[PDB]
């Protein structure tokens, strides 16, 4: 018997870094205790409509209220339990704990209407997260 593990790093293949920022200063991130409990695979956005309210006030207030609250959802597949109804629960689970943290320094800044908006954006990330896995279940199994 013999153990023959794998690894892309074990090969020590020739790398090819293409970035000048590496040899250039600017900004840095501090906080060991922070990253120690981070490393989240939070999604991202660049193109396509996020909420697509359709109105001017909704899109205007939302754009300015983008910092008032998180618009993305935190990922955390590290869990044995699993359920459809509980699925979305995770989207708000991590979002809630992280949400209060942001308001731990202030406690209140957003307006009354901002809430109604924050509720929608949060419902889009939770609803869009579920459909995601669904695409895999549908393709592999077109019931």
């Amino acid at each position: 018997s013999g153990l023959v593990p794998r690894g892309s790093h074990m090969s020590n293949k020739p790398s090819k870094p293409k970035t000048n920022m590496k040899h250039v200063a600017g900004a840095a991130a501090a906080g060991a205790v922070v990253g120690g409990l981070g490393g989240y695979m939070l999604g991202s956005v660049m193109s396509r409509p996020l909420i697509h309210f359709g109105n001017d006030y909704e899109d205007r207030y939302y754009r300015e209220n983008m910092y008032r609250y998180p618009n993305q959802v935190y990922y955390r597949p590290v869990d044995q339990y699993s359920n459809q109804n509980n699925f979305v629960h995770d989207c708000v689970n991590i979002t809630v704990k992280q949400h209060t943290v942001t308001t731990t320094t202030k406690g209140e800044n957003f307006t009354e209407t901002d809430i109604k908006i924050m509720e929608r954006v949060v419902e889009q990330m939770c609803i869009t997260q579920y459909q995601r896995e669904s695409q895999a279940y549908y393709q592999r199994g077109a019931s």
